[PDB]
């Protein structure tokens, strides 16, 4: 009854990823003019980076109550779960992920942050979301190219795996999980690879060209999302 406990008891079914139970204490928090103890919720999943706060919305935006997740979530989720059009911004350097012209033959196109573009087409995605055993997990979807971000097998010297942009997805090289957090009152998330469980970053090495090459890191991430974390920009 008092709201702190409705508050506990919703985040604590989320932390099992009991997501049903979630969904359902939240349209009955919903319908009473409670989004208050939903938005803590989601606050404090937040604060505490818990990814299973990806597979709660998700989960609230398949099961009728896409206005819960519209209403009191970050403005970022409605964008990833519309899958509207989007730029991912890495928060450190302010550069806009893109892909090359060219193809690296079978790997398909190169992704980078891009040293002046953060505006056209070029840069422009989108989060195309999936189900499987009790995770949400995503497709990242360049819309110029219609190729699908990846990592490639080969790795660097640190074990750190190059990114692409390719044509086909029989591989969870090309699905993404995500982690949220914050970082002054900007909702950043760590976007972590299916198949190597890597974070995606850009290089501190910078080309010539400002353009900084995206990989699947290897190395801790969490805690710093001011130097490894993404934004999610409405294009
Ligand atoms: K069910
Ligand atoms: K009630
Ligand atoms: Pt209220
Ligand atoms: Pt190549
Ligand atoms: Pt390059």
């Amino acid at each position: 009854v008092p709201n702190d406990i409705l508050e506990e008891q919703l985040y604590n079914s989320i932390v099992v990823a009991d997501y049903d139970s979630a969904v359902e204490k939240s349209k009955h928090l919903y319908e009473e003019k409670k989004s208050e103890v939903i938005t803590n919720v989601v606050n404090k999943l937040i604060r505490n980076n818990k990814m299973n706060c990806m597979e709660y919305a998700y989960q609230l935006w398949l099961q009728g109550s896409k206005d819960i997740v519209r209403d009191c979530f970050p403005v970022e989720f409605r964008l990833i779960f519309a899958e509207n059009a989007i730029k991912l911004m890495y928060k450190r350097d302010g550069l806009a992920l893109t892909l090359s012209n060219d193809v690296h033959g079978n790997d398909g196109r190169l992704a980078f942050g891009d040293g002046k573009d953060k505006t056209s087409p070029k840069v422009s995605w989108k989060f195309i979301a999936l189900w499987e055993n009790n995770k949400v997990y995503f497709k990242i979807l360049n819309t110029e190219r219609n190729q699908y971000l990846v990592l490639g097998v080969g790795t660097n010297p640190n074990g750190d795996h190059m990114a692409f942009g390719v044509n086909s997805v029989d591989s969870f090289r090309a699905q993404w999980y995500l982690q949220p957090a914050k970082y002054d009152k900007d909702n950043l998330f760590y976007i972590y690879n299916r198949e190597y469980s890597k974070a995606l970053t850009l290089s501190r090495t910078l080309e010539t060209s400002g353009n900084r090459m995206a990989w699947g890191y290897n190395g801790r991430v969490i805690g710093s999302p001011e130097h490894y974390a993404w934004g999610v920009k409405a294009f």
